[PDB]
């Protein structure tokens, strides 16, 4: 609704990574509901479980009907074929799906989209009063600031001791960034077991009569195209929220410094922040400093001195 | 529109998990509408109504055309296949519509829509008042107020005297809590009925000339999958359900308790809820409290008194 | 638009139940158009019309190419399977778009549409009048308020004299009553005719060889499922539209007597209302009853007089 | 836009036959595309042109091959099948986008749109005056009414010129009777046409060696039953148009006799509009009469007697 | 938006005509993607390349499996078949789509979509401004009627130098002419290339045995119908665009002779427009003459005088 | 938004071309998904592994059954085909997406999103005032003029010092340039690898008995039309992107001349702007003049002198 202004630049790319590995999941699995099938031949000459490879050339007779051939192709499409081959696109789609949810369950938890849309309300209001211009540079517009200037001390004294946010947006990117190390911990190791040929020896002779098949996957190699396009760009999603992870690890986000604003404006009276309006207040400044800028005309003392002289007289 | 302030966090958890039981429901449905087909082949030598499994290989003949598979493979399909396996996506379809009937009987029920509504409406005017923030702490403002408090009073003389909304939400969810219930106890003791390979002996000896078959169903492996993905979303349902139900028959939420806020609001003369409306207002307060931080105020004789004073003044 | 609040609830259980039956509706033409299919065979001992049940076993051949199974297949399928075996899902089709119809008729039909529309624009202006708050407990705000009276008896000299409304939705009922009774004494009657296996005997010897043909419907168990559960949900419907039927003979909506109001608001001078009007104030009665609660001052002369004094003063 | 005011009820029942009209022609479309097969067989004994009909069973054998099944069936389906059973739906489909071309090109010739949208434009602002109520039965109110007046004189000396919406209405009912006239010349007489056993001699010894075949058409029966509901829907259609064609011949609506209005509303000062306007106001009588009651006050001269001496007083 | 009026009656028939192009190119496009296969048989007896047409009736026997068959198919298809029956779909939807981008480059171009902004934003303005009734037929209202008057004086040479708006309408229509010339040049010449019957002699004897094969194209009848309807639209597109061409060649719409208002409203001071403000005049003149009648009281000096007298007094 | 007021017509000419360069994409795609078949026959005499291409005639017998044929094919067509047959709609469904998001990575990037929105909402503020009429020609109109005069001094001052907007508008067409050049290397170098007929020695003895094979690739010259389609519309897209990135490299872009307009305006005290502004307000002046033309009016010294001496008298 109006949280678009709360995402920083990770989690943009994050959407578009997000959205492409969606696609790309839904390609692979109608791929596989489409066809995904096994064409497999019996072998005349066998050496302990591998075909022997022993006027005019001519073709070589099986006696199987086509039915036989599509019970083989199934028996063989099962029980000898890897199951990484077969449900990978299943795989990615939910891994997709747990990605989103972890990345819009902090927007959709009703405790901290309370406090997100009481904040941004707020901070939309903070822009839209035009005292600001004549405090940083009569009467009607002292009410409108002077309710401006205790709402904000209200949201003040109501956010300040909370601890919830900062909180949920560790837990989100640490369980990102573990899901991530899962991820390629198994997906680089099992990519290598889709292949365009596959024996299976499955020991149906009653039905069939022969023992030992030879197969051929033929959606292997798009497989392994889609397979390593994923994987490339998983790592990429990695790095970034292994950047954003250090970052908000780094600098402290818990409290905020305010002194380069109070440098400029030469407000002399101006508190910091302790926590869990501090860190929100980050997240903004990294949107842009110049809505953390508006924000510091609506909590000095002095500036309340001057509205109420400007109100009274 | 405004109703999500009319949700609690374990209501949109119930929507989310029923929109993915309604994605794996229609893929299921469709899988089974495009192939849901099983290969049959008949076993030559029989022993006990089983498949006996008993120079170089050569296939093995059966003397029948494609048409009479076609007929063997459907009779042997529609006759010797566990219903479960055939049903299970239009089964689960028909749950998760019940779901959502019953999660929206809730609000499209016009007898208590239109006490919600109202509801929402006399709240939206409450929090947009600007006299609050005075009254946490300028005649015709005064005289809307007091439209405002005339309004409030006679919608609680008004909504006092039903209690169609807690009980409709009791058999809602206690309904909700049966019918997990019920789908547990059934769908895990069909659960191990689906299998890949089955043995089917239909007597129609005048049409093929074998007496038994041994058929073979592609698709099993992935409805289990599917099966057990259902199985798991329907016990995490489940919990959910329980844990609300077990919050509303703690919580007492007939009544409210109102002197948590009297006391460091300093209105001394504020009225406790009999019922349907103060379980409403639990409801809200489990949003956030602040909304009803802000309807404190508005039911104090002593700020009727402050709001004629002002008036007269 | 706005129209949400002139629906009875049992007009929101047939809205609900009316697409259910269009949903599967397409689901069975979309099966039927899609599968289409039956698979038959020739039996070589016939005895009256029917098949006579006569080293290793062998197939059965029968000598016959797969083009002439295909012509016997759609010969079969056409002169031997029953009509309401193929068009029952357009039948359901046709049905609930005549009930849909027959539902949507009374609203998008101009000369009562006209009716409705003033008639809930006027409701909502005396709704969200602010004036009716003091008379239930300042000389342009009379102003609206006298001129809302005399449109308020304007509408009730225009509205007095008609029938149509209520002839409309009286007759839409009763018609929608009879359907039901069509549909359930035809469709019982012929749902056991669907089987999943069907004899068929065709007479051509010259194109094929054989005389009587087995056959096979794949789709009869899944179509005898969709009836059943259509006859069910129609059942339902029915009932709603019989309790409708009965409410409506039962009440006597032609005039509302409007006591209690009068008597609660000791308003003593209140008239009743003849026809026309007395139906849409039951119906919005059976909404919710403040509608008609809020509407009573706008017809008593000594609110009008009430309205001229305070216009006086 | 609010265009609804401007069509008549006949104008509603023809935009949802030409809806249905169009959905079954669709359905036919891609039923059509999808499969429209026919099956053909070679018949051994002919005599004068057709199939003679000349120690269990065995079949017949006629040693050909699929792939010459294909060709005789594409032979037979191109030549000697009857184009009206081919292009049914496509021809519906055509007439269909006709009806709904025939309709709309009221609304989207520009040079009676402008004069369609502006004059709803001043029944809006007509409607929407609270100075008729006072007509019927303070000086700003009486400037904007002046301005209200003028703009009614300026339309009314402007649109008296024309004829051009009553030609146009002409062009398109007569044209509408005509296409019904045409479509239940010809599909009546054609209808019977389409059946399922079908005949063809085409000529083709040198690819196959017989001369006649014998065919089937499986989808015949179906497509008999949508076009006998296609001609049914046709006839509604008809019926429609032929009344208000007939309707609008005997009402003479060129001109209108304004009497019986202000022979109750007690305003003899009222001229009678010519054309082009009289037909219009027609037009939105059929929707409603009110409408053009409460347009009667703002043409009379002593309505504007009336206002410009409340304007001097 | 409103960019409606600016289209006169001849753009709005081109561009439901280009709809109903790309409607049958999709069509024939998605068709010829679904089957567009041809059936081919070889012939025993040849004669100059062509085939002779030299105790029952018994097949012939060609001794070729279906994948010889197959093979055979798509090298006659590919090398023997007219490029016309393959491509046509793909050809009119490119020259569907170059009409599109010849009708719309006039809008998406900046250097005009500016000025046709500013055109309909001081039209609109000039529409809605109530100082033209009492010019035809308050200081506040007078000055900002100075506002606009000087406002509409700077936008007239604004544009009163220019061209480009003139060059690009005419450079399209005459591009278009071209397009519908080329288009009727090639078409009528290729159509008569495809037919049922297509002989193919493709050289390929060592892998099947036989040297010239007849086929069988079952799309032809269904192309060269469709193929019949797009020359005949094509044909009415340029008629329209001759039509279109001759007024812009006839009509000389470079300057307006704009003295039709002056006699009729006794403005007797009232200048001619030179150049691309005269062809807007023009392009919504052929909308309505009622805007260009309205705003020659904008642009006349003793109109200015008027309205300075009137604010002096 | 509307952003459209910062796109030349050279970004939009690009946007184009991109969706009809991804709708050949997916064209392409979901074509080769559907079928992308090729069939293939042995070759009987070989020469160097090569075809040898050596009463009436009969066909030759391969003694091959269906399903070695679907064999050979698969192998065939998986070995011994180039890559660029089967991955081309791939390649340009990737390079159009690459090329979309390299296009809008400089609107969603905040860094730069934050300026340019804050830019547009001046501009348009600065074209809604009344008063530049009044200064290229009551007292709240000053200072609200006043008022933005702050506003525009604030941007000045803040927005001047940057570089980042110019850095990536040039790092983007330089990139865009580079893919260029890198499809148009390897793309026309690649692309005759595509054809008819191709030719497979794979090896496959022990499984057929043939050694060499013919094939035949049904798609190859569809998939040619559509890559000479795809060079063309990337040569245009090339050549528009050499022409944007050479007037951006050679009309010194960072700062403006914008002293040829103040000798008209007769504001003779307005300054160059340095960097970063000058970029924005050349990127408004292609789409059209006016709104720098406005512009001058709100930062010149002599102007807020004049409207400091119309506030005092
Ligand atoms: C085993 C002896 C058969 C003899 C036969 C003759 C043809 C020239 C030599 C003998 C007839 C026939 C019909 C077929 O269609 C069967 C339809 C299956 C296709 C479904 C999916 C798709 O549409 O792909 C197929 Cl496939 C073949 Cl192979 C043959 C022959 O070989």
């Amino acid at each position: 609704p109006a949280y678009r202004i709360l995402k920083p630049w990770w989690d943009v790319f994050t959407d578009y990574i997000s959205i492409v590995m969606l696609m790309i999941a839904v390609f692979g699995g109608t791929l596989q509901v489409t066809q995904d099938k096994m064409i497999c031949l019996p072998c005349k000459w066998v050496t302990k479980d591998s075909c022997n490879d022993s006027t005019g050339p001519t073709g070589i007779k099986y006696d199987l009907d086509r039915h036989q051939y599509n019970y083989v192709d199934a028996v063989c499409y099962e029980n000898r074929l890897h199951w990484f081959a077969k449900y990978f696109p299943y795989l990615v789609l939910l891994h997709t799906l747990i990605f989103l949810a972890c990345s819009n369950f902090w927007f959709k938890f009703p405790r901290t989209s309370s406090k997100l849309e009481h904040f941004v309300s707020i901070l939309l209001k903070c822009f839209d009063s035009p005292w600001t211009t004549r405090a940083l540079s009569d009467k009607k517009e002292g009410e409108q600031a002077k309710a401006l200037f205790e709402k904000v001390k209200k949201f003040r004294t109501h956010v300040e001791e909370g601890d919830i946010v900062y909180r949920l947006y560790m837990r989100q990117t640490i369980i990102k960034v573990i899901k991530f190390a899962l991820i390629i911990c198994y997906t680089v190791y099992y990519v290598h077991n889709i292949k365009f040929d596959v024996d299976c020896t499955v020991d149906i002779e009653s039905l069939t009569g022969y023992r030992t098949y030879r197969c051929a996957h033929p959606l292997a190699t798009l497989f392994k195209i889609l397979a390593s396009f994923y994987i490339s760009l998983v790592i990429f999603y990695g790095l970034i929220c292994m950047y954003t992870l250090w970052w908000m690890l780094r600098r402290s986000l818990k409290k905020y410094s305010f002194e380069s604003i109070r440098e400029e404006s030469s407000y002399s009276d101006i508190p910091d922040v302790k926590n869990d309006f501090a860190f929100m207040l980050h997240l903004i400044d990294q949107y842009d400093p110049l809505y953390s800028k508006r924000f510091a005309v609506f909590l000095s003392e002095v500036s309340e001195n001057k509205l109420r002289q400007l109100n009274l007289n």
